């Protein structure tokens, strides 16, 4: 995947698994609609928008959700479907978030942007 980070820290890699039909990323601040499917890279825990059939809304860059979420959503486009694998520093980190994730956890995500408003 390529490494999508300010740092260049690998920290957050990103693979196109749909290329997108819109021509617009959203912006900071955006209300952002999204289908996702989430796992532990080892595969112990998931968890999708679609077990709900409810597509996930959050505020672009407030820290709503993980590191990983602000930085990745933050490159795609309309229909695009993205692969993230995300080390701790960008989810739990070393604290990790039990019972449902552990400490120095590796995620990995499947995310469909589905629309923004500013
Ligand atoms: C700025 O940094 C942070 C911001 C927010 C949080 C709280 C958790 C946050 O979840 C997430 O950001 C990600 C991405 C959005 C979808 C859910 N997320 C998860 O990790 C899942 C996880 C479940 C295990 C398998 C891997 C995926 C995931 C799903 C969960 O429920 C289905 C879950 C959960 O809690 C850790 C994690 O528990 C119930 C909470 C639900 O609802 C929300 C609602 C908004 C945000 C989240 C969860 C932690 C942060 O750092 C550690």
């Amino acid at each position: 995947g390529e490494d999508i980070t300010s740092k260049k820290d690998r920290g957050v890699l990103k693979i196109v698994k749909r290329v997108g039909n819109g021509e617009e990323t959203p912006m900071i601040g955006d209300k952002v609609y999204v289908h996702y499917k989430g796992k532990l890279s080892n595969g112990k825990k998931f968890d999708s928008s679609h077990d709900r059939n409810e597509p996930f809304v959050f505020s672009l860059g407030k820290g709503q959700v993980i590191k990983a979420w602000d930085i990745g959503v933050a490159t795609m486009k309309k229909g695009e479907i993205a692969h993230l694998l995300i080390k701790p520093e960008y989810a739990y980190g070393s604290a990790g978030s039990l019972p449902k994730i552990p400490s120095n956890a590796t995620l990995f995500f499947e995310i469909e942007l589905l629309d923004f408003k500013g």
